[PDB]
């Protein structure tokens, strides 16, 4: 266990300090760490290490098209929190600062890491801002992806209004508590964007909306053998995540048939490509709506052009590029991007963000 | 060498005869084959084996979405050919019978297999029907994918008219000849489809067309250790191959900017998703045009629904399914198909079709 930790620490510190121009400081820092492990079973990252590790982890995320901006990640160090009111307030603050009145700042808030594999803080939310979903007899309301978390919140005394867009409460558990606690999101903190279309007036009849900032809160950040299981982060949306998946997937909001109706085309024949046409108009609407409201968003073409620059930058820096082609291609017109036409090495490099088991389900 | 052949033969004959309900005939057939190899260095497939192997090979082609119809493949046995006039006439016949006045019959014509690794017939064409491509000083004409074969044909005394749609001649080489021969395609054999749009009259201004039948002629069919390096086959097109790739790719005909102009939208801003919209209209046009002319074609949604039935049929038959997710997803709206949302085992099972080195380049 100390072995695993010490090895990961050596590899991380060497790489981190080398990138920071601090290679001469490695030996002594490794000494102090070597001693810290032996005596304590673990080690504490300096603020520099933690900030740079979170950035490296984003840089190494094979499935992320948005990596060009890895080095400008805003890292908030909240390893000092000890109470659920502090965790709540840190989560609220992250929402406010990341949102930044619509000019989204990619941000991560880092909570105390696991100790003996024992979590200090365990966040139940998949994103800090997400819509509830309900499925009783016949009745399908809200986001189906949220059905199991929604049902767990309602087990704890929360009750949703059962609109298609109920905001789930924040829900997390403190070490030593048997049950999580939940806190309703202050609506003043949550920017939402009504979906309208630039040319088609009737599009507002769909009464679609989405929230401004995706803040993924259920992954584990690993840096130098330290497991930060609670470390929510956000970028800005790529439009297709909303228009081609959240609002379009049959198992999510399933809106293509309704889009086809409001844009005035038939939804009767596959050869009419009505789904494709509906997708393009819905995705135009999403980009238009976010831009009109002054909320950051990127389209999949601009995003892919940025990712090409990330590839070029990787090569120029002497770093291997890794990537997961199946996740990097956009779900709309993928062959119109350069990503589609090359292959990527899907190797896992640490620091990195990882999946971890849900505590509901 | 005999070892490799004999092993592949045992595996193929057992599987083939089992599927044909002829399991009791295996032992004796294996005996005759065992003897045939020892005495001759090779073995000759019965007509049943060859027909069933070509069908199995299609069934095992991981990258093919059209596999539902594997068992109805029309197999033409041309292992009897010895002269270049016979090969020419067999290739002409394949075009005529596969085209079938627009009601395309999936067909394969099988030529004599390699003997000592020595080819009896070597087809240079990538497809029997394809357009030439030219690239001299600044000037880009026709299909860039055809530039190297076009240049090789012109080395042999062929001359293209240098339209954007010159039909390449058939070109192949006989064992014992140093150079291939080439034969102009009779225009009466080649169905072409002018691309028009159902709603947008101006679309014909683009003067786009494509040929009716893709007849892939440069892959190797392997069956029971026998290498049929010359075995051209065809299905019908899936519309996206023409509309999303052949006519759309920057390195192919690169028509999206011109499509955007004729459909009356600006091609200035990525956030307008003009490429996506152009793709959808071009792909609607392709499907419409083939249907209007009575030439077989499938759209990517219908095709994916058929592939779902192929998956179900595989399971019901007790056969492992294999597939290459990266090639099975359509290049237009892939997340609208079930294919996108599952994974596939990309293992290689024989019989199968394989890439082989070009003899030009
Ligand atoms: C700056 C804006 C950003 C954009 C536009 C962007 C875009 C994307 C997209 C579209 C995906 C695919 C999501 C899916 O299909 O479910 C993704 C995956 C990912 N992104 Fe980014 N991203 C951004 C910033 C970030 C940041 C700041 C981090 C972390 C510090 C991050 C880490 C990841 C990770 C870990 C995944 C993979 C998640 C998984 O395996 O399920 N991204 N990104
Ligand atoms: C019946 C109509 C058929 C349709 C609609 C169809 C559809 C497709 C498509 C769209 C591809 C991908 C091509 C690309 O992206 O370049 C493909 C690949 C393939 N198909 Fe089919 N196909 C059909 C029939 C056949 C037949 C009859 C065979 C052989 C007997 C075949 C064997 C293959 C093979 C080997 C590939 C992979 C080629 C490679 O690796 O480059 N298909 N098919
Ligand atoms: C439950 N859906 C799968 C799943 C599980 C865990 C994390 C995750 O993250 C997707 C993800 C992660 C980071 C992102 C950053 C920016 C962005 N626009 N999308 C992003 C999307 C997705
Ligand atoms: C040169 N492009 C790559 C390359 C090399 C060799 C074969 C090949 O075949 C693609 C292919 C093969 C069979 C097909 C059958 C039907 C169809 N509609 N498309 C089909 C497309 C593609
Ligand atoms: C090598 C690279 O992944 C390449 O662009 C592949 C991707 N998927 C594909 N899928 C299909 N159907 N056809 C192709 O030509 C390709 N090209
Ligand atoms: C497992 C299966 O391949 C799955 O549908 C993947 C495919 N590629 C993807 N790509 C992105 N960007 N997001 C996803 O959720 C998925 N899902
Ligand atoms: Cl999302
Ligand atoms: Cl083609």
């Amino acid at each position: 266990e100390k072995e695993i930790l010490w090895n990961e620490a050596k590899a991380f510190i060497a790489a981190c300090y080398q990138e920071l121009g601090k290679a001469a400081e490695v030996k002594d820092r490794l000494a102090d760490i070597k001693s810290e492990i032996d005596l304590t079973g673990s080690y504490v990252h300096t603020k520099e290490e933690l900030e740079h590790g979170a950035k490296m982890a984003w840089r190494n995320s094979n499935r992320c098209i948005g990596r060009l901006f890895w080095n400008s990640l805003n890292v908030i160090d909240r390893r000092d929190v000890r109470t659920k009111e502090e965790v709540r307030d840190a989560l609220f603050h992250h929402i406010e600062t990341a949102t930044n009145n619509g000019k989204i700042r990619p941000t991560i808030t880092i909570f105390p890491p696991e100790e003996k594999g024992e979590k200090q803080v365990e966040i139940w939310n998949h994103q800090l801002i997400r819509y509830a979903g309900y499925e009783s007899d016949g009745e399908r309301i809200g986001d189906p992806a949220s059905c199991s978390l929604t049902a767990a919140c309602e087990e704890l005394g929360w009750r949703g209004e059962r609109t298609d867009f109920d905001l789930l409460p924040l829900i997390f558990r403190m070490k030593g508590d048997e049950q999580p606690v939940w806190y309703e999101l202050p609506r003043s903190l949550v920017i939402e964007v009504p979906i309208t279309h630039p040319d088609i007036e009737a599009f507002s009849d769909l009464e679609l909306k989405w929230y401004g900032v995706p803040i993924i809160s259920d992954m584990k950040l690993e840096v130098g053998g330290i497991h930060y299981n609670a470390a929510p982060f956000n970028g800005w949306y790529m439009g297709t995540e909303i228009g081609a998946r959240n609002l379009a997937d049959e198992k999510r909001y399933d809106k293509l048939k309704k889009v086809a109706s409001v844009i005035g085309i038939a939804a009767d024949y596959n050869t009419d490509l009505w789904k494709d046409q509906a997708l393009v108009e819905l995705n135009k609407a999403v980009l238009h709506s976010y831009k009109k409201q002054g909320v950051s968003i990127v389209d999949h073409h601009t995003a892919a052009s940025q990712f090409k620059r990330f590839e070029e930058q990787a090569e120029e820096a002497g770093r291997k590029l890794t990537g997961d082609w199946t996740w990097l291609i956009p779900p709309i017109s993928p062959a119109a991007t350069h990503i589609f036409h090359r292959s990527y090495d899907n190797s896992i490099v640490k620091p990195n963000y990882f999946y971890q088991d849900k505590p509901y389900e």
